[PDB]
């Protein structure tokens, strides 16, 4: 036992990772196939990012002004197109490391891991989620842009977000793997501000399960509540709104406790109320939302991915 | 910006992962170059595990009882020897993806990732800290025992560490890769239990520089300590003594920031005197210890590796 924020094992993510420079801006690219992903604004200068037009920056590039490089080896790019905010560079060899692997955009609430690079080269590698208010809390400094974040199952790995800006306040927004940007940010930089950081409530009874699985279980109590009555109480601690769907969820985690979806919300409840009084959860002194339900399920059951 | 618990990428070592069985046990072994290392109480049943004599235990086992697979492929055992509390398994193919990589045996305080492993495949990774009383408070299911911590550094892995077992309270024990366990922990089931889980203050510091260059700084106050004073704060919340070599290796944070090791070191005793307010630093609403000075420096400064 024992219950940690793991991320997926990155060798396949790692063997797509390659280095992009347009003129003097370099940040990374993701190779699958004999296709080279990319942020769009590898095109752009420091004040072409102020309201850049990219159809026209891009109409002054052409392929061979695009050098990838995947480690030591250059890449020849036979092709370039803009689909949304992100470029795909067409080269002429089929990455052999390509695993197999799908474009998914992700929900709010979910969760995935991000190799963080730089350059083409990883560097880390963490366990992110993507928050209500669709930014993530990731670890990213200049050169960052183009890491992916990305969740593996069974032998596929389905990419979900590609990294493009930081907003003012340390926080992180990017795109899906078809360029579209995850809630209203834009790839320029202005006046951009992230809405509400409200809490994933399903994953914080998640992980309130996890708990109980790994020994902790002093937050139980004689209490039970209903969803309309929860829902006041996540609503006034700016909780996402618990649904049916949800509990179904949970089921799963449910059966195998044996504690009943609405007492383990009584639990979170007054949690929420009287705080932990100092003391922890598995490690944490504060209720944590960054794992699924099946995240739990899944390290608790020590899936594996081939 | 952005600080987050960042293991390193796990590809290289998800190269040498394989699965042992001997009998009716299976675990992970790791294999690099022509041999395969093991825990040895693959070789024994359950109660074998209760005072076991692993010498006499082996004299019953032969290459062919040790069944090697490296994802699909058997690997043939043309020798097989104990070397402390590993096993040693000599194969006849030495692994292709063998990386660069040494053998090391680290102190308490330092931090490593682990790769969690069932049935030789990966299934995540995370980040841990070998704790001052030589236990990991890591994730480990049944079958994950041979799966190993390690260190990049450029593009040489440094193996420190191989699970071998779980104790009464939830925590891990395992040795190096030289099959010394960390610790006064043994490989048989009994009463052994672990020491205090002392903070690694030191760590603790580093992860306070870390926020403040990640923009968190309302714990830095008006006041200054000496090394004897803090030291008696140290001993009163069951923090590991503060050393000079240790303000030492805080140096270059001290640097960067401009904020005087003995300031944070005071910044630090208001912390454990009064806690956080209901506040929190980093994300967390608890000081965190399993961030090195070398993790904060290479984190904030975007290093990869080859
Ligand atoms: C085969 C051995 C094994 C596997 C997994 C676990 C841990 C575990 C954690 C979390 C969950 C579950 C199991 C699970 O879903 C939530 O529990 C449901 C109700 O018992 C069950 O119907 C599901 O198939 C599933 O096992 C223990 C032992
Ligand atoms: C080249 C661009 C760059 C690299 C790294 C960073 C972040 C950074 C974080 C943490 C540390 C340091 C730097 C560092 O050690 C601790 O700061 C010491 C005093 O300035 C310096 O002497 C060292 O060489 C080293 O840069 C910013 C910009
Ligand atoms: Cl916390
Ligand atoms: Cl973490």
């Amino acid at each position: 036992s024992g219950f940690r924020k793991m991320a997926f094992p990155s060798g396949k993510v790692e063997g797509c990772m390659v280095q992009v420079t347009c003129g003097t801006t370099t940040l990374n690219g993701l190779w699958l196939d004999d296709v080279v992903y990319c942020p769009r604004h590898v095109i752009c200068t420091s004040e072409d990012m102020l309201n850049p037009n990219y159809e026209d920056l891009l109409i002054r590039k052409s392929n061979h002004n695009f050098l990838v490089q995947a480690g030591n080896v250059q890449l020849r790019v036979i092709g370039h197109s803009m689909q949304n905010c992100v470029l795909k560079l067409k080269v002429d060899t089929a990455n052999p490391k390509t695993p197999k692997y799908k474009f998914v955009r992700i929900q709010p609430g979910q969760t995935f891991s991000v190799l963080a690079c730089y350059n083409g080269s990883p560097s880390g590698v963490y366990q992110c989620a993507m928050r209500p208010n669709f930014t993530i809390k990731g670890s990213f400094l200049n050169g960052s842009c183009g890491s992916v974040g990305f969740n593996i199952d069974y032998d596929c790995v389905s990419f979900c977000y590609m990294h493009h800006m930081e907003l003012p306040t340390g926080v992180h927004a990017g795109t899906d793997l078809e360029g579209n940007f995850y809630g209203p940010f834009v790839d320029r930089q202005t006046a951009q501000a992230a809405g509400t950081d409200t809490t994933i409530t399903v994953n914080v009874l998640a992980w309130l399960y996890a708990a109980v699985i790994n020994g902790d279980r002093w937050f139980l109590n004689r209490f039970t509540t209903t969803l309309n009555d929860f829902n006041l109480v996540a609503m006034k601690y700016n909780y996402e709104p618990l649904t049916q769907d949800h509990v179904d969820i949970l089921g799963p985690l449910s059966a195998q406790t044996g504690i009943a979806v609405l007492d383990m919300c009584a639990s979170l409840k007054e949690l929420l109320q009287n705080g932990m009084n100092g003391r922890t959860i598995l490690g944490s002194a504060l209720l944590e939302d960054e794992f699924t339900p099946f995240d739990v399920v899944r390290q608790c059951s020590g899936v594996t991915f081939q």
